């Protein structure tokens, strides 16, 4: 049912799907020699994928294991990852726009951890965009590299809570803290959270209290909701049901959205 247009485990190509309207798909090949274990995890993550169902979370169309090479089959989203997307339209929505954004990524977190699921690595550059600057919740798909984006032990210093680098607790509220990161980078059109701090001075900074300042013209509404989601005390930060009901009192009140 499938084909293949303009081309970690594999490739990663543009495609065609036809099942009993056709549409336009992304799909992840397994290159040749596939390790037992590179097959193993490769699928494994489309199962992840495929127990979520929410218009702000990727979808998984399907996979194709009865044949080579095998493939998973999500949606296609034709502007791409929201942080080069910001990037390339720097200044060009509305606040509202944003809020938007924001909050359909707000919503499929809110989703996901009713499903019991913390994501560990929310980030601009894990949401996606469609045509109708949908924002969805995505995964298993760099400024310096001294500093870089991930560090091993796996972990993404700048988007991470501080309890989950220093003693792994991953949570809901972790993701909290990153989505907090997440609203800064929007708001900023894609900026580098934290700059040239080295990502070490990014964790003392933290520990320190540092935390981000307002992207330009940003209203002190957002803001203060960034400083909700950074409380150091974990048990303190929103829920994401919060989050959702927070940004939709702001968008029932626009005029709120204008101190800055």
């Amino acid at each position: 049912c499938v084909k293949i247009e303009e081309v970690e485990f594999g490739e990663v190509c543009r495609g065609r799907l036809k099942q009993p309207r056709e549409v336009f798909v992304a799909i992840k090949t397994l290159k040749v020699g596939y390790t037992e274990r590179q097959r193993r995890d490769f699928l494994s993550e489309a199962s992840i994928m495929g127990q979520f169902d929410h218009p702000n979370i990727i979808r998984l169309e399907g996979v194709v294991t009865k044949s080579r090479p095998v493939m998973i089959l999500t949606e296609f989203m034709e502007n791409c990852a929201l942080d080069s997307f910001l990037r390339l339209n720097d200044g060009q929505f509305t606040v509202i726009q944003l809020v938007g954004m924001l909050r359909g990524i707000a919503a499929g977190m809110k989703y996901l951890s009713e499903m019991n699921y913390v994501h560990r690595d929310l980030a601009a550059r894990n949401i996606l965009v469609n045509s109708n600057l949908v924002c969805k919740v995505s995964d298993f798909g760099e400024d310096d590299p001294s500093d870089p984006t991930y560090t091993s032990s796996k972990i993404p210093i700048r988007w991470t809570a501080p309890e989950a680098i220093a003693y792994r607790k991953f949570t809901s509220a972790s993701d909290v803290w990153s989505y907090g990161i997440v609203m800064w980078e929007v708001m900023s059109y894609g900026e580098r959270p934290y700059w040239d701090m080295s990502n070490q001075d990014v964790i003392n900074a933290v520990e320190q209290d540092y935390r981000l300042p307002p992207p330009m013209d940003c209203p002190t509404a957002l803001h203060q909701l960034m400083l909700d989601c950074w409380v150091r005390d974990r048990n303190l930060r929103p829920k994401f049901s919060q989050i959702v009901n927070t940004l939709d009192k702001l968008i029932r009140n626009p005029a709120s959205l204008k101190v800055i």
